[PDB]
């Protein structure tokens, strides 16, 4: 099976790329595996595969850390991500996000049911497992639990059967047969939970699949529209129907080659302690436990030699930056274009801890609108900040065509030099806020509302007659023939 | 003579450091010298010494580009700057700025007059030179003139003789015996000019010295207080009285080892076209010429084999970032401490195009103030933004003790995660603005007023009971003994 369609094959691909380190000596799931992975993410090193976990048994489990993190070279920086999607390892971010958006203008390709797959090679019923005995990692020293779920996909379906959602949301072990986790608005797992809670008759049938097809975990991390079944989006994206097998204890369907599958229920009534957790913005507040959603686990199925992927998330750079930020930016680009806004590109700068999105504007199109900064900021912010795709994003930065939004140095340069504080900005207090950002949930104002801004880094003439400056840089302040002469004589002269 | 006291010796030091490239083949002052220098600054390469300028004659002049720019290695990043100050080349930015501040609590050491020096080796009277025939560079393709003055020191004295100021301000050739340049409030050259203009009797006696003692050009770039003679500050800083020789045509005094000296007058009545110029924020607006101050040149004196230093300024990183930003930050640190504010460190992040200063707060001291964000922002912004030291700075970012303000990644992380837009900020519209920033002089509002902000990236408990988080990073989220084990086994395991 190809890498993008089978996690086991993806691990192979990473080896074969010289993008993996296999670690066959014992590694402790209590902090050591995550510490090594954290170091990898902070240095853009090779992904670690821990083949010898302490306390590995019933054959559960090996760990792959840093599955969606960065490579060291500029040329294949995003190669791990490219390998989720059948793209060349030199793919740019534009090409990755275009791939992720491509299915938004295609018919879904619904999944194919098959009778069995590798995820059925082993099973443990509810007298045979104990989640507290498995080698579940402690990821950060102050975490409030062992976070089994950092890179699996939750599967829940609307009561009417018409929407099956796949998404990533964190969860930790509560006791031998339960998890607790985040289930928060406006996320689709929360929207579906609310439908079951309003019907009032039963807990939500649920599955959590770990080590799913890479192309599926990428869609699981993307805010595709309400009501859209990720399986059919991924089918369209990849050009192929995904093969799914039915759960044994419910009627949900899981990828056939899933490494590990939990089957059970998400309660419509019960909660339990959840968190704290070292999170995407780089923080943990020790002791900050709150009531989260509760999950019952009835059955585990798994591949021979199962591998659990793990995100050791926090400070730059990991899956919470490369996937959450970039995939939200992608969806925001599309949303703006569908609202008739002249946005060509969007990206969440890593330097902003993926709390900003830079929007590149087609300024010929903007000029034809015959508008102003105040009006345009206002229009962009209403579209984005009132939509789920904008949930995680607190600052939008509008930039003209000269800026490469995929280059954070250029975004920072534009923001710092073209946006006058206050006057060139519009604050939005009456929109949903992302409480996970420290300045929101641990800050001076409402945790769930406001704190958003549109910062216009378009210069005045970009709305009227066109750009009226040149950069004071090598590229723009010298003619072509001089530039080339300099470059041709560079090493001759003594330079590197 | 030591490097910090004699520019010729500084050039030697750079060679000897393997921090110079000598270029002995002909180089055109029309754009080529500046293009090579621009490339150096954008790549942190070795400083270029152009020993064979096209149109070099009456022995005027060689050029040294990038005199205060960055080196490639992290370990001696600031080494060129250290070599201005007798500091080791591995000096940190803290150590450089402390050196620059050290004289603020010392008696001045006034300069010593000597009868002659190297700057008298050659002379041209006002029938012998022509500024349009010298190899003055065109620095950026769209500049409005050939900017002779990018790294020399203007010397002007108050009418009463009690204050002699040394400062860098740009100037370009107007005609055979005149320059035009920036002379703008609140700068000291402007304050002194105003005193002469109010007296109304004569033009300002003036000299412009190029290739001055390195320690002197650093003080020339720093906003030391009103009324303080830079020569005596530099004397105190260096522990030695500077040797000065009298001008031939006026009673000003110039460093004895100056490479090139212009003597003349700064008009109290006449102006001439000035600019545009590719500037510190990275821009040029072609065609944007305005009336600037006018200077008459009566005499040139110069060293044998004179060397003109040149800043090819623009996008990161050059003297306008390393010196303007950092030296303003230094003075702001001191100003805050003298106003009883608990600021330990200040730096202007390069990533902000030196338009921000990050202020590190001693949060034990802040807690004892028993104050709030609104009040503290307000107090900091009034102190800084109403003072000349704050002129160039439009955003102050307050951070707690865990942040290294000399590390722009950490400043950005703190700003993006700890400062809620709007609520955690105070805008300042009724303060002097820096018109050179594009969003000011070419923006939507008043060019000279407002556009400033204090952004509080202190978290709430930093005002009350103390920091309540740990970072989700390798350093903070894992115990010491684990961290060391990981590091000790890193290359063993397969990592770099
Ligand atoms: C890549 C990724 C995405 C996480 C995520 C993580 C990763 C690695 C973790 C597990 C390491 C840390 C926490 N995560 C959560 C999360 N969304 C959320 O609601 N709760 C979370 O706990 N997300 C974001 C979420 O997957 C996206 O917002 C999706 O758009 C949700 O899918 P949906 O649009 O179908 O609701
Ligand atoms: C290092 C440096 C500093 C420049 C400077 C440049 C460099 C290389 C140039 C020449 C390349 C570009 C323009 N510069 C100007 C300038 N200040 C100003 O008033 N006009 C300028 O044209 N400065 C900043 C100025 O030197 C500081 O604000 C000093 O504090 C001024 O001294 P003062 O406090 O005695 O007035
Ligand atoms: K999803
Ligand atoms: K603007
Ligand atoms: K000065
Ligand atoms: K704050
Ligand atoms: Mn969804
Ligand atoms: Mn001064």
């Amino acid at each position: 099976q190809p890498a993008h369609l089978c996690f086991r094959s993806f691990v192979e691909a990473l080896k074969v790329d010289n993008d993996l380190v296999e670690i066959n000596t014992p590694i402790d799931p209590n902090l050591e595996a995550a510490a090594i992975t954290r170091r990898v993410c902070e240095t853009n090193d090779k992904a670690p595969l821990f083949n010898n976990l302490i306390g590995m048994k019933n054959g559960l489990f090996r760990i792959l850390g840093a599955p969606g993190s960065l490579r060291k070279s500029s040329a294949d920086r995003y190669g791990r991500l490219a390998r989720h999607l059948a793209l060349p390892p030199t793919a740019s971010m534009r090409e990755i996000l275009d791939k992720m958006l491509s299915a938004s203008d295609m018919p879904p390709i619904p999944p194919t049911i098959v009778p069995t797959g590798p995820c059925k090679e082993n099973s443990l019923d509810d007298s045979e497992f104990d989640l507290t005995e498995l080698p579940v990692p402690l990821i950060h020293k102050s975490d409030g639990g062992k976070y089994i779920q950092t890179y699996g996909m939750h599967i829940v379906q609307s009561p009417d059967g018409t929407w099956t959602n796949w998404s990533i949301a964190r969860a930790m072990v509560h006791d031998k047969n339960h998890l607790t986790g985040l289930v928060i608005p406006p996320q689709h797992i929360w929207q579906i939970h609310q439908m079951w809670k309003k019907e009032g008759r039963s807990d939500v049938p649920w599955a959590l699949a770990f080590g799913v097809p890479p192309a599926a975990i990428m869609a699981s991390s993307m805010p595709i529209p309400d009501g859209v079944t990720e399986a059919g989006y991924v089918g369209a994206m990849t050009g192929s129907s995904l093969e799914l097998v039915k759960c044994d204890t419910n009627d949900l369907y899981v990828p056939a080659t899933s490494e590990i599958v939990l089957e059970g229920t998400l309660s419509i009534s019960e909660t339990g302690p959840e968190g704290p957790f070292g999170q995407m913005h780089g923080y943990i507040f020790p002791g900050d436990t709150h009531l989260g959603a509760k999950y019952k686990v009835n059955r585990i199925t798994y591949r021979n030699n199962a591998i659990m992927p793990m995100s050791s998330c926090g400070r730059l750079t990991d899956e919470t930056h490369t996937m959450i930020g970039s995939l939200a930016a992608a969806e925001i680009r599309k949303l703006c274009q569908q609202n008739d806004l002249p946005i060509t590109d969007a990206f969440a700068p890593f330097e902003s801890q993926v709390t900003w999105v830079a929007l590149r504007v087609d300024t010929e199109k903007l000029r034809a609108m015959k508008t102003t900064s105040e009006g345009f900021r206002k229009r962009v912010g209403d579209v984005v900040f009132n939509h789920k795709a904008g949930y995680t994003i607190h600052r939008l930065v509008l930039v003209g065509d000269d800026i490469d939004v995929y280059e954070g140095k250029d975004v920072l340069w534009a923001f710092s030099t073209r946006c006058r504080p206050g006057m060139d900005e519009t604050l939005f207090e009456d929109v949903r806020g992302f409480p996970l950002i420290p300045y929101m949930g641990h800050g001076n104002g409402p945790a769930h509302r406001g704190g958003k801004v549109v910062s216009d880094a378009l210069m005045p003439t970009e709305y009227t007659t066109g750009r009226n400056w040149e950069a004071a840089d090598f590229n723009q302040s010298y003619p072509e023939d001089l530039k080339q002469k300099v470059l041709d004589n560079w090493t001759k002269m003594g330079f590197s």
